[PDB]
């Protein structure tokens, strides 16, 4: 757990999303009501307050690449990367270099 | 010049300009002209990633209209949403 933080990182991704992906429908995908859970109840800074809905909309269909109304764990680590790839950027001070 | 704010308003809108003028409609950027844009005026926002397949998916994710290109008003949505992002981490998001 604290002798490997990377290894409690990959935990918490798989774990976080199937603690919401199993609620309805499809145990192992993301739906619209799916995903609007997890990201305000496990990345609640990513949102603010939002609920824009519209834009919730765009947000699910950026995500869901194979167009199927869903969000597989594939599509799952895909924006969990591009979020990393982004706090890295600004970790490396993108709006100030 | 003496207000920074609104000097910010304008590059905003010459930059846009300064190549959707280039192919096509005079104001709406083709993905050729948006490649241009975000390589020479943001090039930190993309680490010189050179994904085609990815850059597409930027395009229309952008594309809200679906006419493929991007106008002044999905141009001002993706900024926006940029600088939304650039306010989290000030405040601090993973921190
Ligand atoms: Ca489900
Ligand atoms: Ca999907
Ligand atoms: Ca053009
Ligand atoms: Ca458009």
């Amino acid at each position: 757990s604290m002798a490997c933080p990377l290894e409690k990182a990959l935990d918490v991704m798989v774990s976080t999303f199937h603690k919401y992906s199993g609620k309805e429908g499809d145990k192992f995908k993301l739906n619209k009501s799916e995903l609007k859970e997890l990201l305000t109840r496990e990345l609640p800074s990513f949102l603010g307050k939002r609920t824009d809905e519209a834009a919730f909309q765009k947000l699910m269909s950026n995500l869901d690449s194979n167009r199927d109304n869903e969000v597989d764990f594939q599509e799952y680590c895909v924006f969990l990367s591009c979020i990393a790839m982004m706090c890295n950027e600004f970790f490396e001070g993108f709006p100030d270099k």
